[PDB]
């Protein structure tokens, strides 16, 4: 019998909730970028890897983290995520004194395993909790969950912190944050002891009663889903989408910044529109998603149309009209972000019935590991060439992409499951 149960959005808002306190670390040294420089006495080179240790960190642990999820549960990879995650805010403030660097970068890392514990989960939350049609909204709700705290994460850190230039002074305040987002992470953990089930009492679809009756070596199902061509193309492609959104909003500072000398402000402010504009395009890429279930037709024009941001950001950033890059960033923010949990979705079509945990897991690791390639190869691109050859090179990347994305098939297998009825 399927029967959908209230708690389910407890899980997704608790589970937003401390994806939201993750996300947060990952951007609050990015933020306050200037002073930590001055705290600790190390190069902006130190304090940028803090953010991109997280990249490194999921590409390698997923395999062993994906693996945790059958074998002790859902709820075990939540609480390990929740508690590495409070356990990673309380090593930070053991680090307040300009020598103590190591234990931030430890407490960092500490962080960066809770994050393999959170990314790759909405799907599978969302498949456990949720019914045949709130199951695309409710992995949207946790990537907009996910983008709230990168928001979050960029207007509050500046506001605790003052760029002031005495470090005992300085040190309280940056204290403050760390007891703020330690004391979220530890009641977020207390949440997830409480009312973070591992499973409903009846399950919420029946395409999760058909994969719970036909559930089988780990390594098998990794065999099974690079065999799948379908799969291959959409990790590759989701891989160069949302390895370019990574590309692009960490790179976004010193391309803005390059054409209108000063205005940092703003250039911070165009970061934040596409976070939250992207927080609208998470949403309604799951409604949309729900009401018409084109998991195919809507792959195709949102990744086209993301295409087309990059071609009129790339040429009318040029320009000098700088409330022009709001919109195309904002736009742009719209698509990409939008793509996140569509990308997520549609490899649930074509891989079901294996775990959601592993096929949004490998869609994950593309683009991280794209999001690493991009990083650095347009960061030389934009210093030897400048920031023009920069985005072109991503469109390429991009254009690539869209040609991949249309040799797609249609083979939802999981809405087929459904259908029988």
């Amino acid at each position: 019998v399927i029967k959908v149960s209230r708690r389910r959005w407890a899980v997704v808002l608790v589970f937003s909730c401390y994806s939201m306190c993750n996300s947060f670390q990952w951007i609050q040294y990015g933020s306050i970028n200037n002073i930590f420089m001055h705290f600790y006495g190390v190069s902006a080179f130190a304090i940028d890897w803090l953010s991109m240790c997280y990249m490194l960190t999921y590409i390698p642990l997923l395999l062993p983290v994906a693996w945790l999820l059958e074998k002790f549960g859902l709820r075990t990879i939540a609480l390990t995520g929740s508690a590495l995650n409070c356990l990673g805010a309380w090593v930070k403030l053991g680090s307040l004194k300009p020598h103590l660097f190591p234990v931030t970068v430890v407490g960092q890392l500490i962080c960066s395993v809770a994050q393999v514990f959170i990314l790759g989960m909405p799907s599978r939350i969302a498949s456990v909790w949720f019914g045949a049609n709130e199951v695309s909204t409710a992995c949207s709700v946790a990537v907009f969950g996910n983008q709230l705290g990168i928001a979050i994460g960029f207007l509050v850190p500046p506001v605790l912190v003052p760029n002031i230039e005495d470090r005992d002074e300085l040190a309280y305040h940056i204290s403050i944050m760390f007891y703020i987002i330690g004391g979220v992470a530890t009641l977020l953990l207390i949440l997830v002891i409480i009312v973070f089930k591992e499973k409903p009492k009846y399950p919420p679809s029946r395409a999760q009663s058909l994969s719970y009756a036909l559930t089988a070596s780990y390594l098998g199902s990794i065999a099974r889903l690079f065999k799948n061509l379908n799969f291959v193309l959409l990790v590759i492609t989701y891989g160069l989408n949302a390895g370019a959104f990574y590309a692009l909003s960490t790179l976004l500072n010193r391309m803005v910044i390059w054409h209108y000398p000063g205005e940092e402000v703003n250039a911070g402010r165009i970061g934040l529109t596409i976070v939250i504009a992207g927080m609208l395009g998470a949403v309604i890429s799951g409604i949309w998603l729900d009401r018409s279930k084109t998991y195919k037709e809507t792959t195709l024009v949102v990744y086209i149309m993301t295409l087309v941001g990059m071609v009129v950001y790339t040429f009318t950033l040029n320009l000098g009209h700088l409330w022009v890059v709001f919109i195309t960033a904002g736009t742009m923010g719209f698509f990409m972000t939008g793509y996140l949990p569509l990308g997520f979705e549609f490899a649930v079509e074509l891989t079901y019935p294996e775990s959601e945990g592993i096929s949004s897991g490998l869609l994950n690791i593309s683009a991280q590991v794209f999001g690493i390639i991009f990083t650095i190869s347009q960061g030389q691109i934009i210093d030897n060439y400048g920031t023009k050859p920069g985005n072109i090179f991503l469109c390429v990347f991009l254009t690539l992409g869209a040609a991949l994305t249309a040799f797609i098939k249609a083979d939802l297998r999981r809405q087929k499951a459904n259908k029988e009825t």
